[PDB]
């Protein structure tokens, strides 16, 4: 009857949002000199798991929020049912190769590769990962506690292609883990705009860079 | 007798075909979904009080159900429900909120259909998830705790229920290094700042303590 | 070495007519299949007392039989059974009910089919799962016990039996850290209380100590 | 020039197309029985855990067989004498080692060389834990391990095994290796079981080993 | 400026589309078609010197460039687009391995690679790799060294030639903080033949000299 009928519109609407986007002009080739793009990075950090000073690798887990806006991915709200935005599987459209720059094991994911497409061809993007990078947990059992950094950026982009920014400079602290062995004394997220002789082009990082101590 | 096992073979293989490679976009504000869960404890496997991290075997019971899985019986020579590989058929993207690895898992990924529509689906995992083992081996023990929820639709798109608030420990090792004093499963509605849309999750918080002498 | 492409061709066809044309979507109560399980313990590799973990390395040969598997012999030169590979056929859900990482296969997934519609099919797995070890180092030994079975089917679907209640002990590994005092393999019956149809399992059960 | 290379480049992919198309083969039979060609190159036992009894090596198994359907006169494709390929486009046998422990690990690329004549060489580097009581290791006599390597599916009558040498190439050993090798040989066994009326094969690796001093 | 993009994205999924489609899928190097890969090896760090066992775990980016008549294009026909980036599934790679690894190389970058339109390919893989290395001496004034092969695994040099622009490992990204600091890590080309085979054999040989930090 009625409500079952409005329901199965909703979904012909998505289903047909989908193909019109996902077929018409097929996936995006990424960024370009002439076609460049903002990525937005902002990180939540949730525990520092494990500090090995026979190794100096450091596991963190966090949540790295991704934003970007493509111009293909829009919509009129109005022709398909008023539908302001949807799900999708990450696999479906581009997404950015936002790297640790020194990471020592593969990051390992630990949410679904799952995200939201807004009518105004933005997409938010946000992997909860596990990362062992490089650090020296020296003086972690001190008052001062120890310090460790780590660049993100794009792996294979230049700034001319891929611009990133922050909203913020203070990472995300309020879902750190409350009974972590570690605690934290701050955490920063930075813009950094790297330059180097051979190289006209700019590079681009978010320096990632934690203060932490052994929990009292 | 072997034609009446070759026409109910030829029905579900009909009925399969009608329903996925001829007919989801997964759940929306429209066309919400109720997602029921349900945990069987199976183990405390281990606790590192150096980590903070423990490791639990369980049972994940996920229950939806769906108008576009739905037949009559009778059109398809009396099937009221069949087998399917998870790969089939849309899941919900339930989710630790701390977990500290890549969950595990210990069964194979298929699900149960019934003619109603509605998807049974019990993937047995391991996971790793931050937890103070403190107290552990004192008589009150150590309470960790573990939401579980949708990780990118709100309550709009996705509710989630229990059918209880006791999780099955009927089924815990009895030789664990781990005891179990209690396990419970809770629906959480997580107001916010900002925003009206209200979250879901179900909390899952055990009490257990060594195993004695 | 005309000979040798003819039988090569038949195979082919014979792979042909049963895969790329008639289709199986596994047992139903209407019908239901048996499945039989054997295990050969190839060594208890490792026993955790800290965390009662133990990890077996064992051969768990699985056999059942399908009529859509069937062929006569004479249509195809005379070909009695083939190899395939475990992908290309249908297979059992056979899980451990108490496992405590995802099983590790040691062995090629293939099967062989036979005329008659059966086929076997041998998987070497490694296994953790949970044990309390203690007591291995003592005369008495630990024991410990692990149900197999179907994950979604139940005895209505699935029958499982044993053609022995002896666990093939005949390749042990005779410098295991551990020797083996005994090793069944049984088929149980359990009904619960949600549901009206049977379950069943074979409950693998080992005893064990530390080799002297 | 730039042309006779685009030539060299068509012949190849013909070749290919010619090869894994025009008749896509379904393995040996009691009709059509093939022989396997065995060697390992030993080139480092890694690790000795005495607690589990588990020893780990890294060597090189070349693998050698001739199938009638891989063959072609090089006259027809522009000179070509053999080719590289992806060992996914091509039939390769099952040999696993019989008492492994753990999953083999690949280190190096999954590709065949395949000859005109229908030959092809495979020659995969692992890892492999295997069954093994390294007593003895730390004294002058060393230990002894050994490790059968088989089809796992197929009998005596659809492969034969063989080996060109009985001696394990020891050329490439780690000079510098927790272990040092005495002897390895690498040797065809012909089985009989009571189950069965088939005969069956394997070459049984036999290493022995001690402490490097 | 929205037709603009537009365009110059259309051109970008032309010239994709023409690239890997028409000829479809480069067979590999020949006899006759021979190809050079040229390696550099950007050292970041020694993680873990294992002496129970005798491997060494490094962290390096490995370098990777080679051109394919294949891959040309005239920028002109294609507005103006002078290179690419694309998934490394989606072009031919060349197998180089290392020769003495005791474990799969673990991937710590996207493997995604730079086309040209001159017809190079650049791809630069980070990876973790245990190799075997007897580590003794390393907390010594001198030190330890390790050396490591890597080549093709399957074509000789009759097929895939090697080359590296320079002998010395760049060492300007090596983690400062380390466990182990580097005395010096060079690369260098080696030609080897043997008996077995009239064919010659490259490889490129990492060395490293290191030792604890004090
Ligand atoms: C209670 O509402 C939520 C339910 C789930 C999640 C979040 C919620 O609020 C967001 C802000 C903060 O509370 C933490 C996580 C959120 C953003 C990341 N998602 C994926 C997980
Ligand atoms: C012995 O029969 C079963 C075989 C497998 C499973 C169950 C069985 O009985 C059910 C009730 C209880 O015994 C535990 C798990 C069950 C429900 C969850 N499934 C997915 C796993
Ligand atoms: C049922 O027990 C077995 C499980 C696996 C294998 C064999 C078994 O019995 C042996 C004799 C015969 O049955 C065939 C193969 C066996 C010998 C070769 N191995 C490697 C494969
Ligand atoms: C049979 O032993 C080998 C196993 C693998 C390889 C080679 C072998 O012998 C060497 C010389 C020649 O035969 C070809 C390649 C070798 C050198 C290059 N390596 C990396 C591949």
């Amino acid at each position: 009857y009625k409500d079952d009928d409005d329901k199965l519109h909703s979904q012909a609407n998505l289903m047909r949002l989908k193909s019109d986007l996902f077929n018409r002009s097929p996936m995006y080739p990424g960024p370009t000199k002439d076609d460049p793009l903002t990525v937005t990075l902002g990180f939540t950090l949730q525990d520092i798991v494990k500090a090995d000073s026979s190794t100096n690798e450091v596991d963190l887990v966090y949540y790295e929020q991704q934003r970007w806006k493509l111009n293909s991915l829009m919509w009129d709200p109005n022709e398909y049912g008023n539908i302001t935005d949807f799900r999708t599987s990450a696999a479906d459209i581009w997404t950015p190769d936002i790297t640790a720059y020194s990471s020592t094991r593969p990051v390992q994911v630990l949410s679904p590769q799952i995200a939201v497409v807004t009518h105004d061809g933005s997409v938010m993007f946000i992997p909860a990962q596990r990362l062992s990078f490089m650090c020296d947990p020296t003086g972690v059992d001190s008052e001062e506690g120890a310090t460790c950094a780590v660049k993100f950026g794009s792996w294979v982009y230049s700034g001319f292609e891929i611009d990133l920014k922050t909203d913020t400079d203070q990472v995300d602290l309020s879902s750190y883990y409350a009974s972590s062995k570690y605690e934290i004394l701050s955490a920063t997220q930075t813009r950094q705009v790297q330059h180097y002789s051979c190289c006209p082009e700019p590079y681009i990082d978010v320096n990632l860079v934690v203060k932490f101590r052994e929990r009292r």
